[PDB]
């Protein structure tokens, strides 16, 4: 497949990110995740952690510098009123964690999507705990919209999740 894979920076788009949705087949609410490296150095896959929904991949292992990581998660199949939201981390080179945060809730009714990237010093996994951190801290809104920053550790990340039930999501880290 796509997800579960990496390819070179350079060719990560919205067709490759939404040729991931597809494979996911018709789920009502779906994401697909797309990150592409250029901190300098080689990324090694952490862990996933699923508030709600799960995942039909495993996280790229290995995410060398100028090489796009492809990922995908959706809601539980069948009559059950959720969404796909999670967390998931991936160590760097240069000793830190780098932590994504995605949420695609089932009623877009009152709630909305939303995301956010953080590096966190030394190395932690992703957990609950994480998850809230990035969720109630200040996360961008899956608005269609991209928006950047500084991560500290001189980093910067470039970003964009879309606003729907089956959302893409394409980030990238510099140096
Ligand atoms: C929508 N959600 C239940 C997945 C996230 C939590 O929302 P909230 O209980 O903080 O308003």
């Amino acid at each position: 497949a796509l997800a579960g894979t990496i390819i070179a920076g350079a060719s990560l788009t919205f067709q490759v990110l939404d040729k991931v949705l597809e494979e996911l087949g018709k789920v009502s609410r779906k994401i697909a995740v797309g990150i592409d490296n250029e901190s300098g150095g080689t990324w090694t896959a952490l862990n996933a952690y699923f508030r709600s929904g799960t995942t039909d991949v495993i996280l790229p292992e290995f995410v060398p510098n100028t090489k796009a990581l492809l990922y995908s998660g959706r809601k539980d199949t069948g009559p059950v009123a959720t969404g796909a939201v999670a967390a998931f981390a991936y160590y760097m080179s240069s000793g830190n964690t780098l932590g994504v945060m995605f949420s695609v809730p089932f009623d877009y009714n009152w709630y909305s999507n939303w995301w956010d990237v953080k590096i966190y010093s030394g190395k932690r996994r992703a957990d609950q705990g994480m998850y809230e951190d990035l969720y109630y801290g200040n996360p961008y809104r899956g608005d269609n919209g991209w928006h950047e920053k500084n991560l500290g550790y001189g980093l910067r990340m470039k970003g964009i999740m879309t606003s729907a039930g089956e959302a893409k999501m394409q980030i990238k880290i510099s140096r």
